[PDB]
């Protein structure tokens, strides 16, 4: 579960 994390961080 890293993809979702990255996104949230990018947005």
């Amino acid at each position: 579960g890293f993809i979702v994390k990255r996104f949230k961080i990018l947005v």
